[PDB]
């Protein structure tokens, strides 16, 4: 699904910050 | 400022799905 | 789910914006 | 601006979460 791909970057974005 | 990047980073994802 | 919760709520955002 | 809006809603979000 797109939304959980998006779910998954997000939290990808979130850790290297 | 890190609030910027992840907006960024939030609009690159939207492009590219 | 969680993230689908989320994800309703960016949208509702985003539309109000 | 409208991506610190962004921003504040989405915090809001997660902490209801």
């Amino acid at each position: 699904a797109t939304l959980e791909k998006l779910m998954k970057a997000f939290e990808s974005l979130k850790s290297f910050q």
